[PDB]
Formats: C-alpha cells, structure tokens, sequence
C-alpha cells in the first residue's frame, strides 16, 4: 500500500461529480456532548508492542459526517469500524440502534512523548482537512490543514475535507508513524502520505498529489492556521492581567532569495490579505518568539508552550505567494490567522500536482531561523515620543514602535558595532524618526521608529532591517498598521 493506492482514488474522484456530503446524525447541546469520551483503556493498539496508539473521536453537533479509518497492518488493510463501545456517554443515549448510521469523527495519535508511562496525544485530526501536532513539552495551539481553496475571497472560502485514512501499523521498533489521507472538495480532490516523528519538535513529513475537479480561484498549498488577539504591538483595549494573548504572533518566511521577513501579526478591524510575491520559497511558518510565561500569565491555557509551525518545502515551487490572512475577532476562541503558500498559476483540472513538504512544531524559535541572521524577539507599540510618559497626553497623529533584534552572531558583536537601519514605508506614511541602540541587557540592538500617518482610516505599511557597513545583520521587518488602527474618536 502506498501513496499511489490513494492517489488512484483521488483521480477517480476527481473525474467525476462532486457528491456533497450527507449528513448522517440523528438529533445536541455542547455540554451533552463534553460528556462523551473515549475509554482510555479502548486505545488502538493498547495490546500491541508499539510506543504509537490511536483514539477516536465521536460524531456530534456540527460534526455532522465520518471519516473512515483504516489500519494498513504488513499482510492487509483493515477497516477500523466505529462502536459506542470505545467510548463512554453516561448521560447520553448511544442506543445500538440509535448509533446504528455513525462513524468516527476524527482520530488522535498518543505517544510516549513526555515520559515513558504517558501516552500523551501528539497528534488531533478532526473536522475539515485540520489537525493538530505538539512536540514534548507542549501545549495544542496552531493547526495545519491538508488544503485550502478561495479563503479570503469575497466569493467565498470553501474547505476540503479528509474523508478516509489508512494508518499503518508501526513495528514495534519505530519511532514515526505513517498516515495517508483522502482528501475531497467540490473542486478538488488529493491524496497525502505523514509521516509523524514526535520528538523536542515534532515533524511531520507531507508528500501530496492534488487534483482540480475544476479551476479554482486560489489555491493554499501547505496551509497553517492560529489565533491572535492582542500583543505589545497592539495592546488589549480593556484591561486584561494577560499582557498578551496568542497562539502565534508573526509571519516568517525565508524568501527565494535568502532574505528573512518577519510579518507581526495583528488583530485588525477589517479582513487583511497580504501577499509576499516570490519564487521557490525556501520556507515559511507561524511563530510563537517570546515564551517567558510572564508575557502572558496563563496558567489554563500556557500559550507559552504553544507550538511554532515551520513549513519547509522539498523541490522549487516556482512563483507564487505566501499569503497572511488576519481576521477580525474579539475572542480568543475561534482561530483568526491563516498562512499558506498560493501559486500564480494552476494546471488543467485533472492534471496532477505534486507538493512534498515537512512541517516542524517547535518550541526552539532560535532553530528556526538562521544563526548569521538577526531576528525580532518583540515589537512594543507606544505613543509618538518614546521618552514621554505623561499620562493625559493627546495624540499628536504620530505612533512609535521599539523593535528588538538579538540573535547568536548579533549577542557575539561589540557594544560600539555602528549598527544602522534601512528603512521604508509606504505612502500613507512618514518615517518621522529611526534610531538604534544597543541593548546591554539583551546584547541585541534596538530599533525605534516612529511614523505619522496621514490618513488612519487606511492601511499603512513600513519595512526595517538591521544593517551594518559591510552587510545585512538582520531579518526584515514588515509591518503593516491595520487600516482604523489609529484613529482617534468621540
Ligand atoms: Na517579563
């Protein structure tokens, strides 16, 4: 069994009327359904000699269509049926008649991740073509999925789904875990090959082969999702004890030609797509830098320990963009942050599109990013002077961002190194002043840019890079204040 058995599938599927799924759920409020839980002691696997075991999800509220299961062992492919018997209801009905037409949901993979008499769950596929992975020491927090189509467009996004799975059986001796995956969408159809190696970072290795029933306006290759609320670069208007609150908060891509950017993220009042044109990107992904937990002081939640997602292509993609989508929200519940790689150009539906990638969920921001190359540890946004604190201060149409760079070469240069700034913005705005110091407390150097804008109810964007005389220390930093960001009223 391999790749090709599915991709054979996906083709068929392809060449042939989408059929909208079903759903199959008979009569469910949240709290009724909190209480169905699969029984620990059912784990797939519990019997075998093997550090890898599986769990299920249970159908229910908008969980509204299964997903079949396989399990690839070395002689077949066996259907891993669904039973209320894997799974504990108390209050709910699970009649074996009444569960007669359900399935999984989803399914999750636990491993040894933590400690040797844990099984600690590694890995959450449900709902869509999501699903979540942690490394040791980890808390859920981005997800990823198998593909996007149109998100963003006014036309509308539309969302494909994994509706089949054929996890192999792993020998007893191995340390990852193989999963392929049928993925369908009324235009598109696919089919994916994981391969899970838990660790510090857990990495997910992706191999996909996609197929268009039929043209699409957008494509997102690789597609990663997380949630943003407020920052030091855009502080919670009511007063909160977290300072921040995020499950990422930048864009890093490794363009095609070897400059490192680094996109803030924001929490804007209106839908914001941005776009970095390029070709053959070398690597892209959602960050978490910064993981003192003092920066954000939950206990529940530990967005601190939250997973940084890296996608690392294997092969040139050619020209593309990797696109940031940050939506509007007011709650922390509900994912506002999408990153994907989109090409400028699809082939004829029916033709075959091969993407391998690897996707590391990480914790060591430092790893990934170049050691000769400077990065940004934190963005402070603060009134237009940055030497005044006055309380009852009234804006004076300027802002200021105090920017932080450190790295491993940069913690190794001398306090005295004339450290300069190549700036930029864009029309909207004036760079009113641009200063850099040394930061003998981090051994980085610090950036302070303050701007004016002229029209707050548009958008406005800026670039920064830390440079020295005879090169480029650092990464560029690009960001865009949000449109009605900082606009005064009442
Ligand atoms: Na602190």
């Amino acid at each position: 069994f391999s790749i090709d058995d599915v991709a054979k599938q996906a083709q068929s599927l392809a060449g042939k009327g989408y059929e909208t799924p079903k759903s199959n759920l008979p009569s469910m409020k949240y709290a009724d359904y909190q209480q169905i839980q699969f029984n620990h002691d059912k784990a797939y696997w519990n019997n075998l000699k093997t550090p890898f075991k599986l769990e299920f999800y249970h159908q229910g509220m908008y969980f509204d269509t299964p997903v079949k299961i396989n399990e690839v062992t070395a002689t077949a492919v066996k259907r891993i049926k669904y039973s209320p018997d894997y799974f504990t209801f108390g209050d709910v009905q699970h009649d074996k008649d009444t569960v007669k037409d359900l399935g999984f949901a989803g399914f999750k993979v636990l491993y040894p991740i933590n400690s040797k008499d844990k099984n600690d769950e590694i890995v959450s596929m449900l709902g869509a073509s999501y699903f979540r992975v942690i490394g040791a020491g980890q808390v859920y927090g981005l997800s990823a999925r198998g593909l996007a189509i149109d998100t963003a467009l006014p036309s509308g996004e539309e969302f494909p789904r994994f509706k089949e799975f054929w996890i192999e059986r792993p020998k007893p001796t191995d340390k990852r875990l193989t999963i392929y995956a049928l993925l369908d969408s009324p235009r598109a159809t696919g089919a994916y090959k994981f391969v899970v190696m838990p660790g510090r970072d857990t990495v997910v290795d992706v191999q996909s082969k996609i197929y268009l029933r039929d043209k699409v306006g957008k494509l997102g290759v690789a597609p990663l999702t997380s949630m943003f609320l407020f920052g030091p670069n855009q502080p919670s208007p009511a007063n909160n004890y977290r300072p921040e609150l995020h499950d990422s908060n930048g864009l890093s891509i490794h363009a095609g030609n070897g400059e490192w950017i680094w996109r803030p993220l924001n929490n804007p009042k209106h839908l914001a797509v941005s776009s970095f044109s390029m070709e053959n990107p070398q690597g892209f992904g959602l960050l978490q830098r910064g993981r003192d937990f003092s920066r954000f002081e939950d206990l529940d939640d530990r967005y601190d320990l939250r997973p940084s997602a890296w996608v690392t292509p294997k092969g040139e993609w050619g020209k593309g963009s990797v696109e940031l989508v940050e939506i509007p929200t007011n709650d922390e519940t509900n994912d506002n942050i999408v990153a994907y790689w989109t090409p400028d150009q699809l082939p004829e539906p029916g033709k075959e599109m091969n993407f391998k990638y690897t996707i590391t969920f990480s914790r060591d921001e430092d790893k990934l990013h170049a050691p000769d190359n400077a990065w940004v540890q934190q963005t402070r946004r603060s009134t237009g002077d940055v030497k005044q604190s006055n309380l009852i201060r009234q804006p004076d149409g300027t802002i200021a961002f105090v920017v932080d760079f450190t790295g491993a070469e940069m913690k190794k240069l001398p306090e005295d190194t004339p450290v300069t700034a190549q700036t930029s913005i864009g029309d909207n705005g004036e760079i009113v002043e641009s200063t850099v110091r040394y930061n003998p407390v981090t051994k980085g150097w610090r950036l302070v840019m303050r701007v004016k804008v002229k029209d707050a109810k548009k958008t406005t964007e800026m670039r920064a890079a830390l440079v020295n005389a005879d090169q480029t220390l650092s990464e560029t930093w690009s960001y865009q204040l949000p449109a009605n960001e900082v606009e005064h009223h009442h």
